[PDB]
């Protein structure tokens, strides 16, 4: 950063292939965007142009910003509540 409201980015370090249809198949090297933290081992993100899911344990994020602190934490249950729903 600084990388105001933009998505972070981060590297695969390791291989990892998804589980489900909700997650991301990758390559280490590979170039990773997180959009958001949605829990301690998993992102919100971006790969190849498809949106999924990315576990962190497999990733390195890229320093700096905060910023990226809002981005990088989960999502809390106030924050969530304090709208209405769609």
């Amino acid at each position: 950063g600084a990388m105001g409201s933009e998505p972070i980015e981060a590297i695969a370090k390791f291989d990892y292939v998804g589980r489900t249809a909700r997650e991301l198949s990758f390559k280490k090297g590979a170039s990773l965007l997180l959009y958001q933290r949605a829990s301690d081992d998993w992102w919100e993100g971006r790969h190849n142009g498809i949106d999924g899911l990315i576990p962190h344990q497999y990733i390195v994020v890229q320093d700096t910003e905060d910023g990226v602190v809002e981005r990088s934490s989960p999502k809390s249950e106030i924050e969530v509540i304090s709208e209405p729903p769609e």
